[PDB]
């Protein structure tokens, strides 16, 4: 079994809607196609003692063992590759069930699509699952040890990429209030939002919290001389670098009860609680003395934690050490395992509480109170096994949050606001929470920048708070948008244009558009990048830049099916066709299949934005019975039956009648603007032009905009050469006009040709058609020209050939004869350019037609026969 | 424009305006300066990860950690007009702007060596910068580096001694210009251009004495505000929206600041949060700017107060008694009302 | 807290006295089958809709003889919430569950036993309950628990003794 091709989706997709993160592998079944499971000895035994969980796996028996009631009777694989990819990803913890097989190609090669967890982790599990597979076909069993080793790099690989705790709490609550998210590639920050309402956080920073006050609470000796300059109650205490002055130091401070710390900042080393003699200060002063806030008063009290997120507070917690009781006549090493087995109690983040660990340390805390791991406990005594409070060292957090008093409410905010801090955790020493600090002598003890939650979301003892609700409160205000207008125009033929055109129209309200399309992305008219620019990776510089307030991007096949869309969802999704072009690529072969490539933008659109469907298409049309959103129509011909349905039920359509573009809503009538009046259309003779400006208006309409707004942006927009190269270029050359083009598949070809019937001029004729890319649909265009043009040349014998030499121009005339024989010059004339300079071959104000190979050669050689200007 | 001021007791902060419209600055960071975005700009690859993902032009580089592959690693930069860097940031030093062949490259490898971006393609054009404050530019100057020229048939020592007697140079911060050093490093840079102190310049030469502008080691500033284009006016406020900075200094590569930079070949060398600003202040050429005026309307908008009121109550007898009854009143509004008195200062 | 009218005053045209009321910002009306049953309700829609309980009171007058007719009245007012706002059910009875089914609008829960499996599924979708817990008032907001109060410090129950007056608390703060 060989894999041929992963892709990865991260979106909306072809296969489903709400599957955002799916693996396609193609993969190669060599072997096996031809030996469904029972030409397979033993592997229905094998399979199963290596991977004996698999009976939960369901497939289209909807049971227990549903999977297992097949596999004997085998799947050709199917199923099996799929299931083993998705059972390996379970059996680490990454949570995973949808799946799909499906052939394509020829015969033997298979879709396997199934979810991802982690991107890694699931290109890792498909894998495995080809190689435990394969080695169960060729054997009856797979070793242990070629299992173990793969769960363990599925372990690593789902673990590496995950995001910290506090990271998560905000994403999870930016979820459920539809917020959107994005990594970004620099620093481990999260994007949220899109376009001008962005936000970024960092963990517990965010993009409100200041430099100036996050500085200073990192300063210890600026922060208490702040705070006590705003009457606010601090521990009493000196500065003494290191000289054998302790012992008078405690007298300014107040008698030996006093704390000794290094004096500089590096965590929680060095550091005496509670000093009660001349010798303990000394033993101290000398690891004091390791580092370049000295003897403190040491206040009595408990260790208190207060969460202030926006100037107001939002929690409480008490902190306690590690520690155990006289829980009857036992010792301490046997209170230590009684409690310590605890369930409640185990690694990490996987439980609330952690493991009593006793160690060199633990010892030194319990001899100061006159203890040992053999002592026994008085009833009730108490013993501590650490000297500060930590839940991941084995302490606990109680939840104290409605126990605090109003004053002591009012002082903590004040805090926060002299030292600058949006997010602040505030420490706290005091013997009573519900009485004012000033009564139980209270103290601050330290001001921390962005702080931790596991003790606020998780406690021991009370009630979880939601602390992620209040900071996503401060960053997107009640009443106030995320989000950015997003209008997403796909179909098989005339994006381009109607993107540029809508971005046109919205461009008249002075607000900065963004769009992307096949030639650039640009904003407010200035390019940001060249190239084919469709795409998700495109529509992302898009989304993520800060001052963008309206998105207009054109949606390509390609980008659907090789990654998925980049936004999830828009508020107005516009198809405009669908046709037989790119058949028998990425695996489409069928129009019906083509169908539902397209309708995924539709399937996309917010329930409160609208759908725009193209009422004159049959399989566009039908289209309106999947959305779940609203729908509009539009038409060239005011007498179709769906427009006249939708209007009397008070629903909104576009069409062209009596010479103009209007819109119906309702029973009232909206005209826009003539049809020969708007630029784009070439005196209202190009009837696809006016249906994808009957589009264009209509997403406008429907969006929000008046319709003055609309007629300016019709009336002022351009497509000249030079500004739209190959698409309807008609130029002014004296007594004469040519037309450059750029057909890609037939509706482009009968597009043009419509153009040529409504032409009030003198005869045409065509220089051009069809390279060596065509699957023989090369006799059909042949078949366009003819009865279109009067003038026939065949000129394809171009440079690329792809195959052999100048087949497609002998395939092309066979179609022009078959139609119209007797056309004029039904012969190869030329490569290039004897013939694309028959305009010579034209009388007064006839026209030339070009289809050429390359557009910059077709208008080139027009320039050359120094041309006036535009028709 | 009449905003109190004052004097904080930590870290060199000041105070602008009372009570509740109070804003605080220190030097060139404010309260309105995040530190996502300060933190950002700090980090030289996380800098161009951002912007170059933004489609925003900067220069074209890798990662050679000490290895000795610099003379495989000129092909993927483009060739040998490089920049070689310590990877570290510790100033100005160990660094080669351009080099030229094999030999030099390895000079510069065993300085960059000493730390713990480098090979950069090399662009040719002057050092431009940029003052971006609320998402708006306020002013452009061109910097160059201390030189002599060839003012007749003279020697660069007796250059030096001409040029340095211009009134407009001294000490400091007393006078626009400062004075041209020659020091061991003035001798090495003019080495590299094939001239010594002994050396008579052709008519018009240029000699630089730096390999670095900047106006406290003699060079000048010229101001260029005014011959922008609008696209590059664009890119840059762009560009300081993207890293998050309010105020910003850019340093910019480029022939032509009059040009687009996709035309000239230009390049972002550089985003700097809480610029300085002599150079914009005290230019050598041009017209001065008043760049404090634009950061004070961000910190108090137009028709915004900078101040509370507040109510002065004095007399021989019955101060304390008025002061609470007024105060008093004032609290019945809703409002936060403080005050002091003989007795005590209270808040509510 | 001013006196308009003094009489029974509920029905259709006592809801147009204060909906016509240029000062008003909140209209809070209780709904009487008679008003129902003899001229329609007077608003057409509203925001919240409150259902307290069904029971076998005023049988046989107005045409309605059996428990399962009256019903079919009550949920009137269920079925006039608009879709954008919530239809607030009593989860302990079983006639008022019942007209989530029918409910166009969102539906939260409100119950005197936490362990009520309507209350559990709900919420283990996220929905909104309130329940009588430990002692406590206190909403369900999916995986979240906010607490409210005690029931013995609210003066309208007699101390906690009263579970009538603390199911008809639990209804208003839901609401509210
Ligand atoms: N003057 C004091 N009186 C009483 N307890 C104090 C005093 N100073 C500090 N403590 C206690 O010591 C604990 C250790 O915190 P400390 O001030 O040493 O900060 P640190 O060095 O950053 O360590 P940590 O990481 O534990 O916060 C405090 O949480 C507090 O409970
Ligand atoms: N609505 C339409 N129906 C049929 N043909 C059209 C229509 N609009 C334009 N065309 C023709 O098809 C050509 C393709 O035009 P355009 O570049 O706007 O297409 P597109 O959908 O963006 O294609 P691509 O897949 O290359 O991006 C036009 O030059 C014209 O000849
Ligand atoms: N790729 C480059 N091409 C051309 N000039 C460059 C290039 N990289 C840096 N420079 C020049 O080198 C100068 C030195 O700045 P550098 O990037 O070395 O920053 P630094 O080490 O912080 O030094 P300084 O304090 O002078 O800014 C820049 O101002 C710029 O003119
Ligand atoms: N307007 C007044 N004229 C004369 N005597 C007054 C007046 N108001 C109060 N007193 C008297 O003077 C005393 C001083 O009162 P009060 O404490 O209000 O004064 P004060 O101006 O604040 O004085 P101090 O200088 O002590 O602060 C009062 O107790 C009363 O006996
Ligand atoms: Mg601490
Ligand atoms: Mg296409
Ligand atoms: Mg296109
Ligand atoms: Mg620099
Ligand atoms: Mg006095
Ligand atoms: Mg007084």
């Amino acid at each position: 079994m060989k894999i041929l091709k992963t892709l990865t989706l991260r979106g909306p997709n072809y296969w489903s809607i709400r599957r955002k993160k799916l693996i396609v592998m193609r993969l190669d079944l060599e072997d096996l196609a031809e030996r469904p499971s029972n030409s397979i000895p033993g592997f229905y035994e094998g399979l199963i003692k290596v991977l004996p969980s698999l009976v939960e796996h369901f497939c289209s028996p909807g049971y227990q063992g549903g999977f297992l009631e097949r596999v004997k009777e085998g799947t050709y694989m199917g199923h099996i590759v799929e299931h083993v990819a998705l059972e390996l990803q379970e059996l680490v913890g990454m949570t995973a069930g949808f799946g799909r097989t499906r052939e394509t190609s020829t015969p033997g090669v298979y879709n396997v699509v199934y979810e991802y967890v982690d991107e890694q982790a699931g290109r890792y599990a498909g894998r495995a699952a080809v190689r435990l597979c394969r080695s169960l076909v060729d054997t009856g069993d797979y070793p242990r040890l070629e299992l173990e080793k793969d769960l363990e790099d599925l372990r690593d690989l789902g673990a590496n990429s995950a995001l910290g705790p506090s990271t998560e709490t905000i994403v999870t609550e930016a979820e459920a209030r539809k917020i959107p998210w994005m990594l970004l590639s620099a620093r481990a920050m999260v994007q949220l939002g899109y376009g001008v309402y962005q936000q970024r956080i960092q963990a517990t920073l965010s993009s409100h919290s200041g430099i100036l006050g996050v500085e200073l609470a990192c300063d210890k000796e600026g922060t208490k001389t702040i705070l006590q300059d705003a009457g606010i109650p601090v521990p009493r205490g000196t500065t003494i670098q290191y000289f054998d002055d302790l012992e008078e130091a405690i007298n300014d401070v107040g008698g030996y009860p006093v704390v000794i710390k290094p004096l500089d900042g590096n965590h929680g080393r060095g550091i005496t609680i509670n000093v009660r003699h001349w010798q303990e200060a000394i033993a101290a002063y000398d690891l004091a003395a390791e580092e370049s806030i000295i003897v403190e008063r040491y206040y009595e009290g408990s260790d208190h934690r207060v969460l202030v997120v926006n100037g107001k507070l939002v929690a409480v917690a008490e902190r306690i050490p590690a520690h155990v009781t006289g829980d009857g006549s036992s010792t301490i090493s046997e209170l230590i395992e009684k409690t310590n087995q605890d369930p409640n109690r185990g690694d990490g983040h996987d439980n609330i509480l952690t493991k009593i660990v006793v160690n060199k340390t633990a010892i030194d805390v319990m001899e100061r109170q006159g203890y040992n791991l053999d002592s026994v406990l008085p009833k009730d005594e108490v013993v501590y096994l650490r000297a500060t409070a930590n839940l991941s060292t084995g302490g606990i957090a109680i939840d104290r949050t409605d126990d605090i008093h109003p004053e002591n409410i009012w002082l903590m905010e004040r805090v926060a606001k002299v030292i600058g801090l949006d997010i602040a955790g505030i420490d706290v020493v005091t013997s009573d929470i519900s009485k004012p600090l000033r009564e139980t002598n209270g103290v601050i003890v330290e001001v921390n920048a962005a702080p931790g939650f596991r003790m606020h979301v998780a406690p021991s003892q009370g009630l979880p708070r939601n602390v992620a609700a209040p900071v996503l409160d401060m960053l997107f205000p009640p009443g106030t948008p995320s989000r950015i207008p997003i209008l997403a125009v796909t179909g098989t033929n005339g994006k381009t244009t109607t993107t540029r055109l809508l971005a046109h129209i919205y461009r008249q309200t002075g607000k900065t558009v963004g769009y992307t399309s096949t030639d650039a992305i640009y904003i407010n008219e200035y390019c940001v990048e060249k190239g084919d620019n469709t795409g998700p990776q495109s529509a992302g510089v898009i989304l993520r830049d800060p001052t963008v307030e309206v998105a207009v991007l054109e949606t390509a096949r390609g980008g659907i099916l090789r990654a998925g869309l980049a936004f999830d969802s828009c508020d107005v999704g516009v198809v405009l066709n669908v046709a037989a072009d790119h058949l028998g690529l990425g695996d489409i072969d069928t129009i019906e299949q083509m169908a539902k490539v397209k309708s995924v933008i539709a399937e996309v659109v917010d329930p409160s934005g609208y759908a725009v469907l193209n009422a004159d298409d049959p399989l566009v049309a039908a289209m309106a019975d999947k959305v779940k959103a609203k729908v509009a129509y539009f038409s060239m011909n005011p007498d179709n039956p769906i427009i006249q349905a939708h209007v009397r039920r008070n629903g909104i359509a576009a069409v062209y009648e009596s010479g103009y573009l209007s819109i119906l809503e309702g029973s009232w009538t909206l005209r826009v603007e003539q049809a020969k009046l708007i630029p784009m259309t070439m005196g209202g003779m190009a009837p696809f032009m006016i249906a994808n400006a009957l589009a264009a208006c209509l997403a406008a309409f429907v969006n929000g905009l008046d319709v003055e707004v609309i007629r300016q942006g019709v009336r002022t927009f351009t497509t000249s050469a030079e500004q739209t190269p190959g698409r309807m270029n008609l130029f002014n050359l004296g007594q004469h006009h040519a037309l450059v083009d750029y057909a890609h598949n037939p509706a482009g070809y009968r597009a043009v040709g419509d153009f040529v019937k409504n032409w009030q001029g003198q005869r045409f004729g065509v220089v051009g058609g069809p390279g060596d890319r065509r699957d023989s649909d090369l006799i059909e265009l042949g078949q366009i020209a003819a009865q279109v043009f009067d003038r026939i040349i065949v000129k394809e014998d171009d440079d690329k050939r792809g195959r052999s030499e100048g087949e497609t121009a002998d395939l092309i005339v066979k179609g022009i004869l078959q139609e119209n024989p007797g056309a004029s010059y039904e012969v190869i004339l030329d490569e290039t350019i004897a013939l694309n300079k028959a305009l010579d071959q034209v009388e007064e104000k006839g026209l030339v037609v070009v289809f050429p190979e390359s557009v910059t050669r077709a208008i080139d050689l027009i320039k050359v026969r120094n041309p006036i200007g535009e028709n």
